RNA sequence: UUUUUUUUUUUUUUUUUUUUUUUUUUUUUU
RNA sequence: AAAAAAAAAAAAAAAAAAAAAAAAAAAAAA
């Protein structure tokens, strides 16, 4: 058992009255030891009172579930059942929901549950309660807006509330909400600020606040403050650094040039001419723009489109390796350009290449320099090594690739390895990112890497904002955020991240913008305690507008019913064929009648598709076309046979006719808008034979 | 030889959150 | 003409979850 704070205490009082209360107390204050009180408490009055309990349990991230649900099991002594309901098992949920008084579940299986009923073809397995819980929690509920699954739990309370479809005596079910802070948004003074906060409390039936009282002294003494410290290094111009830029933006301007000449040769007067800045992500987007419009345009000459797309690809790859060589030193920068050259090299033309060998040989004879930032970095480093052996850095970054060039950078000083000192790449499970052929984020390997910080074989974390919520992640002396911003709520859990005694917050960079969103942060956080204080100043907030407003629940769905009509009468165009081709290059990958999807997954069965099909090899699908290197999809098999699996960004849909250019970002606006794949039959006897000889 | 359960890895699709940049519209001020 | 605020569209980056499928390794049964 774990004695309870007089904070702690405190917060617990308010929540013990029965009604629907909001804790907001800082990161690493105990909150889950609070909400096991209050569950037990909880289950105790129930007891005493002879009726049935039931509490529910629920975190946005599954890495912590592990942790949350031991410490429950722990403070209860392990008297009553607990289960943990992931995506990997496979236990039913109903059934465990009704044999244990202890559920612990992802919100996206409570949003699935009573609502799964709906548009069900005739039986439909009963209907699910959400008032079965006698006692829910919504850990981290910050993120309750617009139509997240928190909503959905929050509105399928309100259905139980309002309509009466309550059992025999089913009482309403209690919530307490527990986040590390509200969160600003956007506003600008304290009474809108207020009025968010109070509609967001509104929209999960909370009217008291737990906040702390007269035990503020007890919380700063166990959480300290930690100091924000502001370090800013000046960018140079010139040296080395300045004779890489100055050779970056002369590649800029031979790409522009070429592309100025492509399009000449395609005689067309519309393209927007590029920003002058190459640094700014202006230039990516413009490019970004451009290949859009390409994407859905036709050109006269094949050849000149895919042209046109190697030069957008390049001068992507560019500024991402200008923005490198920003962060970073010209090394790293010049080793990503070399590893994605030779990668896409097999499929250039003459030019380019001896263009390519050009640049790259002028950048090897340019040398190599340092940043100050890195040397600012490394010397606080080694300094927080001479104050305590046991240092521990935890570096914040923006992409994963920039978490590997860190790592890297981290790795090849000899002044940290002189002494013994490692680092790691954290990042997050997340694959959906289009920048995971990179990175494996494998759970296993993501717990070794928790396990060797916390053994202290690792010393640097360059973690994204991931091991902000949700993660173990042990005491950390030093937390560097190496040109990373983010909102109030991330900059406050990164502060608290620091639970080791004296951790110092100081933010590196090179950029004014980065200064002004700090301030903006600090500002932003200074608003939301004066508009605390307020609130506990005046106990009559005198707010219910949000909270009667809240019976347009049925509305909502009469107007959804309208407009999925209305989409529904637009979509029933139909009986046409759309001519699908290569993104890249005008090649007729197949037709529209080739293409099944078996339960979510869309295969082509073409037989001329090996043909066109250049299948490496991991597996991989790659366009035949010469100068074309874009991955169409995955190789995927279901019966012991490997079958194409085409992508929708990939790929672009052509109508008979009319040259009219579609492009598809998600299978779901093709899906809904253009045309349904019919089920899958016996077809992969057709596909195999033509896979083979 | 097949079936059931557990673990690891991989793939497709869908539903959300946060940050930055670009563009458009409206209002206010100089 | 310039600046600020609000809404909308596009692009980039990061994070979360759900559904299904495939491969491999173990335990049990036929
Ligand atoms: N009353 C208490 N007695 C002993 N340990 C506590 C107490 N309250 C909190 N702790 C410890 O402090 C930590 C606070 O972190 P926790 O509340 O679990 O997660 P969060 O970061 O969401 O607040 C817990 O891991 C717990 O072990
Ligand atoms: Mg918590
Ligand atoms: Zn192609």
């Amino acid at each position: 058992q774990l004695c309870l704070r007089n904070y702690q205490e405190e917060l617990c009082q308010v929540a013990l009255q029965g009604k629907n209360t909001i804790v907001t107390a800082p990161t690493g204050s105990g909150k889950t030891v609070i909400a096991a009180n209050i569950i037990k408490e909880h289950f105790e009055s129930r007891s005493s009172e002879g009726k049935r309990f039931k509490a529910l349990f629920m975190t946005p991230n599954s890495m912590i579930l592990n942790q949350q649900a031991a410490s429950i099991s722990s403070y209860l002594d392990h008297v009553y059942h607990t289960q943990i309901i992931q995506g990997s098992d496979n236990v039913p949920t109903r059934n465990v929901i009704q044999s244990k008084d202890l559920i612990v579940a992802t919100p996206q299986m409570i949003v699935n549950l009573c609502n799964e009923h709906r548009n069900s073809l005739d039986s439909r397995l009963d209907q699910f309660f959400l008032s079965t819980f006698t006692i829910i929690f919504f850990d981290e509920c910050h993120n309750t807006v617009k139509n997240s699954p928190y909503s959905n739990i929050m509105r399928e309370y309100h259905y139980l509330k309002n309509m009466g479809n309550m059992p025999e005596g089913h009482s309403l079910p209690q919530i307490i909400g527990l986040t590390a802070s509200l969160g600003t948004g956007d506003k600008n003074d304290c009474l809108q600020v207020r009025n968010y906060i109070a509609g967001l409390c509104a929209s999960m039936d909370v009217k008291d606040l737990s906040i702390v009282k007269d035990n503020l002294e007890e919380l700063r003494g166990y959480s300290p403050i930690v100091p924000d410290k502001v370090l800013l290094c000046e960018r140079s111009t010139d040296g080395p650094i300045g004779m890489f830029t100055n050779r970056l933006t002369l590649m800029m301007q031979e790409v522009e040039g070429l592309i100025r000449t492509a399009l000449r040769n395609e005689h067309i007067g519309s393209f927007l001419d590029p920003p002058a800045d190459k640094e700014h992500a202006g230039y990516q987007n413009w490019v970004c723009n451009q290949m859009n419009l390409v994407s859905g345009t036709s050109f006269r000459e094949t050849g000149t489109r895919t042209i046109i797309n190697e030069a957008l690809d390049v001068l992507k790859e560019c500024f991402c390796t200008l923005s490198y060589n920003i962060n970073f030193h010209p090394e790293v920068a010049l080793n990503y350009l070399k590893d994605e050259m030779e990668y896409r090299t097999p499929n250039f033309t003459v030019n380019m290449i001896r263009i390519w060998e050009r640049y790259h040989n002028q950048l090897v004879g340019t040398g190599s320099a340092e940043n100050p930032m890195i040397s600012k970095t490394v010397q606080y480093i080694v300094e927080q090594n001479l104050q305590r052996a046991d240092s521990r850095t935890i570096i914040f970054v923006r992409t994963r690739y920039e978490a590997t060039i860190l790592n890297k950078v981290l790795n090849s000083n000899e002044e940290l390895l002189m002494l013994g000192i490692k680092s790691e790449w954290m990042s997050g499970l997340n694959k959906s990112t289009a920048s995971s052929a990179d990175i494996s984020a494998s759970k296993q390997k993501q717990m070794e890497k928790l396990k060797m910080f916390a053994d202290g074989e690792i010393r640097i974390l360059v973690s994204t904002s991931v091991a902000e919520e949700g993660l173990d992640v042990p005491e950390c002396s030093l937390v560097i955020k190496y040109n990373y911003a983010t909102n109030e709520i991330a900059h406050v859990q990164r502060r608290g991240r620091g639970r080791a005694l004296n951790s110092e917050c100081v933010l590196i960079t090179n950029s004014i913008a980065l200064r002004d969103q700090e301030s903006n942060n600090r500002d932003k956080e200074s608003l939301m305690s004066e508009t605390i204080s307020l609130i506990q100043n005046s106990p009559a907030e005198f707010r219910k507008c949000v909270d009667e407003e809240s019976n347009k629940i049925w509305p909502r769905i009469l107007r959804e019913d309208t407009d999925k009509a209305q989409k529904i009468e637009e979509q029933i165009n139909r009986n046409i064929v759309y001519k699908i081709i290569c993104k890249k290059c005008e090649a007729i990958l197949c037709t529209s009648k080739d293409i099944r999807s078996r339960n979510t997954q869309y295969l082509v069965c073409d037989p001329g598709f090996w043909s066109l099909v250049r299948k490496t090899r991991t597996g991989s699908i790659n366009c035949r076309r010469e100068n074309c290197g874009l991955k169409l999809g995955q190789l995927i098999e279901v019966n012991t046979v490997d079958l194409p699996c085409l992508s929708a960004l990939s790929i672009v849909l052509l109508v008979e006719g009319t040259d009219k250019r579609i492009i598809v970002k998600k299978w779901k606006n093709i899906l809904d808008k253009y045309f349904t794949p019919t089920e899958i039959r016996q077809l992969d006897v057709q596909t195999m034979r033509d896979a083979d000889q």
